[PDB]
C-alpha cells in the first residue's frame, strides 16, 4: 500500500 500510495502520491493533486 505504501508503494501504491507513493506511486500515486504525486498524481493525486495534479488534475485538481
Amino acid at each position: 500500500w505504501i508503494q501504491x500510495i507513493t506511486a500515486l502520491a504525486p498524481q493525486a493533486p495534479a488534475p485538481f
